[PDB]
């Protein structure tokens, strides 16, 4: 077996019904995006390091109301051609260092099954 992996345990699916403790104990904050950038879900592992927290950043766009970096066309933007490609799916190099610290992570986004979300995983570096 191998560290932690950044899909990990079919995320996707253990995000739309939650798992035990609502699988937040990951090493890859899982966010969720309802058709605008408004988060559905954030877990507590981004939200441990961050402190972003989902029952927080709920109601929060993820793309300019909690990340301003994220509305890039390196992360938004492969967020608007997953949402126009019927399928989202990429990853890409980010560095957290909003409000806080230089963070760094490898992210991975995709379209969650929930049918019809988008959500990125950041996982830390
Ligand atoms: C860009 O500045 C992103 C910042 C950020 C993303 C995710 C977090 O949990 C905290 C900050």
């Amino acid at each position: 077996m191998e560290h932690v992996a950044f899909g990990s345990e079919d995320i996707e699916n253990t995000l739309a019904k939650m798992d035990d403790g609502q699988l937040d104990g990951l090493a890859f904050g899982a966010i969720q995006l309802d058709g605008d950038g408004n988060i559905l879900q954030y877990n507590a592992a981004e939200g441990d390091i961050t402190g972003r927290d989902p029952k927080q950043v709920i109601g929060k766009n993820f793309f300019k109301d909690v990340a301003p970096c994220t509305d890039s066309p390196e992360f938004y933007g492969k967020f608007k051609e997953g949402v126009a490609s019927g399928n989202l799916n990429t990853m890409f190099e980010y560095t957290f260092d909003y409000q806080m610290t230089p963070t760094k992570v490898k992210v991975h986004m995709k379209k969650a099954l929930s049918g019809d979300s988008y959500w990125v995983f950041v996982k830390r570096v």
